[PDB]
């Protein structure tokens, strides 16, 4: 048999790391959690028992904990770009490395409409996200991502005019709540290296920053047709506001809410116009994807 | 042998109202989860296979819908005050009910500095909680929390003084990275009954406000000596300004954050006073409870 | 204020302990997590930052890992008495020591229909758990249980003959699916300490092992007329057969599958004696609880 | 902007079946979780508002129920193939269809010995998966696997002669332990069609049957050399016994079990070969990957 692909690392690394600034007492925190996987001529590991080869899982880890000392680690398109440019540089045989990370919200704490200078909250289990491959002789790709962003609007979603047949039981509607959890990714056009992305520092930040505007702003003000057509009208105000992006992804679950008729009830009315309370439902949920692209 | 104690209902109980304003046209969204278990004279649907004593679990999630329909559902202790009501008042063999209810951030958005009218965010996984024990000629009782609110200090947390014998190695500190993931609840006094408990409906909402802001500024101004002595001063506040509140309880795990000795590479100084990078510990964690109470 | 009740340690310590076998050469694996609160002499902690009262939570886990290298880990009721006495023989002014156990499934392999000497599955996410609160001059309470037991029957079981009036709509049933997750706790006898704690030993296992075994062969042979009745019978089977028992609970879910009408779709017939495919419902769930003691 | 890329369904689909042998009285459960994602002529959904293209994920939902009463759910190969090449038949815009679905188990229980007519135990978590992918013109693409099978050996697990650099502190060592959760998925060759995936129908849970064996066997005989070299064993020999799979991919994450050193208590001695009890480590941990194919 033959080693058809292979790659290996560390995952679930979390890092801590403190910014203290001594003129203003001001302090700054980041957590992330750290994935990195790498490919290169390593498969005597797995044929002939050769560890030579391998550069332990464990000192990757170390290596991850060494870099943040020494390098910052915002924005995380930057840190990961350095950290896996590392690999490949430092190991000869090492050709591509794959680096996660999940970013954490550490959000600073206002305490009697002051700022706080070292108190912190998790306002939301929302992330920031990168994928980093750098890989050798081919640059640096990124994909920049928004995932964990719950929504909701209880009006102004619509849902009629799609295919009816002998399988179909839905009705029609042009009123309904519309929930998800917004995962929107962004891809980068390849980088040549880390002077590149060096240079483009600001556009990261910014250019999250916008992604999640959109997102929002769209969600709120479509007087949506569909998740298809809503989702599509995200992506392509990202692409208009930033050309360094080549593509845009969504993934967003329809997280149903169902009506409740209660006319059983001493002729209660819960439905349709007189809707007020509905059931959340666990399962099964619509999935709708689109990838998004420049004309 | 012989039944010592029996309760039964219905459990995860999902549950969506919306509130809209003719008027302004504003539209208002909650959504909790509802567990509902009874007591009763129900003692032979175990030994005799009696079930002429029960009420069907799905008979009492019917009961759920149709008096979130009929009712506020807001505040909750409010809403579930009426509702363990209800069984005690309609079912003569029901002595006890006990409700408890876990209410879900729907944020309204603020889209360009303006709140928008009909959508929101889950803002963060905080909850609001209420449990309720409606007791057939004893009242109410209501305990009132909030939990998985999740903060950070990255310095002014201390801990030094502590006891040490043969069993110890961890070194005093005077300056630490203090996590946790805050559970308080406060206990109600007794009520009488539902008058008693719509004669005090404003406070409830104040109430929870309060706690929250006393457990957030007291976290992020003390220099907190350690995690008893800081919990103990929240308590101690919110007994203060609630005259109603018999009890207040803390529940508050310590999230270590370790610090990293990287002087094995190339001398490098990540300790003490020179701590930048550390690693977040999952498990274990420290455990500390309080209860306070009037002296 | 006043401190009216306080306890305070560590929790999620995982400890893996291996027991190896110099003549057969088999080894034996034990996982476990343990959780361990201590209550005495400590409020001043709370109120006068007096750390001098306080046994670290560090120090607690190391003693968790000292008494697991010098002590049988197993049964898990001897473990944690003797790890509770410890603490209040150790320290004077700590009087009552509450330990939790979780204990993890690693079940020795069969290959080639012979057990290896040192491979181990995960064959369940069941546990097998205890409570052990040690409490000067009061003895050593044990409340031993198993969880996460996952059973299904797909037919005997029914529900009729339940309460009927203007909330009900469920329909009278002799023939459904019956799931559940079981809880099942068995209290011991309160024990004078240690010593007549180890003269117990063999019981622990043995009583685990009825438990389960009762468990199992009632859900399987009743013609459930309802939860409440097959639970009943199962903690009265149990009380039967070991007398050092006080009280067993039970805690059951009734999770259930939702009959799907497929009439509509060319008169497919999937109802009543013709259901076949069902859909399983994430929630809401019924609740059912059962506390059964001696007459 | 411009669609590339474009899939939609269902997800979460959670489903039972019974089959009930007459003859013998003997029932037989099912139970899955399927995802299904259409991809087609549906752009305009996105561009345009066009939901004339649309098959409603509701009525995907329904198809799935209906699949599913009239044909066999097992093996889930065989069933996802079925349901797969009916959306493509059936909708002319509609050329692919991918469908996953995750098996869980319900094991007959043994009562007395005997095997249970009607009652199943989830005896683990452990998942048997397919993906199938549906493409108009293409024929029928299947990847089968298991997932959570979670292992360990307590010892014949070694790692020396790996890489030593200065980012390198780990230690050579002869003898640890090695716990890991498997995730093996096997690649099918491409099938013309559902006549020719029916002529394959016994191999489905024959090579799920050996592709078990085969990891648990290698697992608990191999002296390992590392986590690399045991799971290219494993591939090799799956490979060898069933020539229509193309590849075999491991993923394996490495779960740590740290010594602990307890020489500053007593001088008590708990590493190297007197190591008896070990802290397990929730994170970080080794993750490693392997696709093996054809020479
Ligand atoms: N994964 C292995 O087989 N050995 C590993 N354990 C480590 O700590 N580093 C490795 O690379
Ligand atoms: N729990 C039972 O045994 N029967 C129950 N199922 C329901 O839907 N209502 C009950 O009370
Ligand atoms: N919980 C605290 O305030 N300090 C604690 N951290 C520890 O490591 N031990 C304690 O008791
Ligand atoms: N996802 C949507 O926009 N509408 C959907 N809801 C459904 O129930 N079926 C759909 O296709």
């Amino acid at each position: 048999s033959a080693v058809k692909a292979a790659r290996y690392g560390k995952d679930n690394v979390r890092v801590y790391k403190v910014h203290k600034d001594e003129k203003t007492g001001v302090q700054t925190v980041y957590e992330m959690t750290v994935c990195v996987l790498l490919e290169g001529e390593i498969e005597t590991s797995y044929t002939k028992a050769d560890n030579s080869v391998i550069v332990a899982t464990d000192s990757i880890k170390n290596t991850i904990y060494i870099t943040a000392k020494q390098n910052p680690v915002t924005p995380p398109e930057l840190f990961g770009s350095i950290l896996g440019t590392h690999f490949i540089e430092k190991y000869n045989h090492i050709h591509a490395a794959h680096v996660n990370i999940v970013c954490h919200r550490w959000t600073r704490m206002d305490i009697d409409g002051k700022p706080h200078p070292h108190s912190f909250i998790r306002d939301s289990e929302e992330k920031r996200n990168v994928q980093v491959d750098v890989v050798e002789g081919k640059g640096i790709d990124i994909k920049s991502s928004l995932s964990g962003l719950t929504v909701l609007k209880s009006t102004n979603s619509q849902f009629w005019g799609f295919l009816r047949d002998e399988y179909t039981t839905l009705k029609e509607t042009w009123d309904r709540i519309l929930s998800t959890d917004v995962d929107a990714t962004w891809q980068w056009k390849n980088f040549s290296g880390l002077q590149e992305v060096r240079s483009h520092v600001p556009k990261f930040d910014a250019t999250w920053a916008t992604a999640r505007e959109v997102t929002l702003k769209t969600f709120a003000e479509d007087n949506s047709a569909s998740v298809q057509a809503t989702m599509y009208k995200m992506a392509e105000q990202i692409l208009a506001r930033q050309q360094l992006i080549e593509t845009v992804e969504y993934s967003l679950p329809n997280k149903h809410y169902f009506e409740i008729d209660l006319s059983w009830h001493k002729g209660l009315q819960n439905t349709g116009k007189n809707a007020e309370v509905f059931a959340p439902q666990s399962d099964p949920n619509g999935l709708i994807k689109c990838t998004v692209g420049r004309s």
